[PDB]
């Protein structure tokens, strides 16, 4: 039974933070569903790359649950994730079932908006720290990837490979992550 | 006058190697055109990410020339680039005008196919070395990014940020590359 990942893709998502985890997770044999927040139509990312989702979120929700729910960053993408009742319900269900929740850059701020994972150690992009920390509901970390309880976070486009490989390690183990990593020519 | 980049997007392109340079170049204020080899329709990349190009290559060619032509990798994408008469004409024109040509992973093998930049020092993905070196028409390098004459090459998904930033440095200078790099949270 392959592990399954839900990647929620909103207008304004950071395309690197979307594509790097999708691709690396697929390299790891994870079944990844790129689900469009708004519907089935193509999504204009933060730097104007347009990505066609595999499915609407509405439809993807019905094939749940997933081994990981992944929230890319991009400030405007994260804001859209933060405003979504659908995302709230998906994250609450994932938390209740003790499933992995992964978020990068400003993505973790959607966890705050939806009251997910309070008390966890988290990281964010440096410029998203104050937003994430409003209320002191999390403990802040400067690690490039952080993992506490159910919650796996990371900092930016430049930590996206590390974030992706951490998700792979969590789901498929250290040996698979190492196998996937070698051909990428990471430093 | 902003610099302009042509990124040629074929079926089977490595989506990370496409998106990372597009995004980082746009961060640098470069006007980037993602041009579909096959036409205007969406492109299924190597790990099934589907990207909608900005324009067909046919149409983008008419708005040339560009400060850089960028060839992503992905083995099947590179093979498609290698087989294309349109790509041949674009690279020959770019070489003749002494413009930058950039290619990553197996992307440089399209330079071989089209007889571009012979005698240059180049790198590739390690698994694409023998193909690139058939005939000894280039000198091989293990540098993560290499630049000789007109030709800027790089090795893999994991060198895509370095490749992109090198393109930025070539076009817009070292200070802009440094400015663009800082918010990415690269190691
Ligand atoms: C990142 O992709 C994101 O989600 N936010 C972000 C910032 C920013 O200003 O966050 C508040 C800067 C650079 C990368 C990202
Ligand atoms: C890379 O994205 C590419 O273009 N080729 C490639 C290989 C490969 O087998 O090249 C022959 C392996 C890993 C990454 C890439
Ligand atoms: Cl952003
Ligand atoms: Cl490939």
């Amino acid at each position: 039974a392959s592990k399954r990942a839900l990647v929620i893709l909103a207008k304004g998502a950071e395309e690197m933070e979307t594509v790097i985890p999708v691709d690396v997770m697929r390299r790891a044999g994870i079944k990844v569903t790129v689900a469009g927040l708004a519907g089935k139509d193509p999504v204009q990312c933060s730097r104007d790359v347009v990505i066609c989702p595999d499915a609407s979120l509405e439809d993807a929700k019905k094939e749940g649950p997933y081994d990981v729910v992944v929230l890319p960053g991009g400030n405007l993408g994260a804001q859209n994730l933060s405003e979504s009742a659908a995302v709230k319900e998906i994250l609450k269900e994932q938390e209740n079932r003790k499933g992995l929740i992964a978020a990068i850059c400003a993505g973790p701020t959607a966890l705050l908006a939806h009251e997910i994972g309070f008390g966890s150690k988290v990281t964010t992009h440096p410029l998203a720290k104050d937003k994430m920390m409003n209320g002191g509901h999390y403990t802040y970390s400067e690690n490039r990837v952080e993992k506490d309880g159910l919650i796996l976070t990371s900092r930016g486009p430049g930590t996206s490979f590390e974030f992706a490989l951490a998700i792979v390690e969590a789901l498929n183990g250290k040996e698979v992550a190492a196998q996937v990593k070698a051909p990428l020519v990471l430093k």
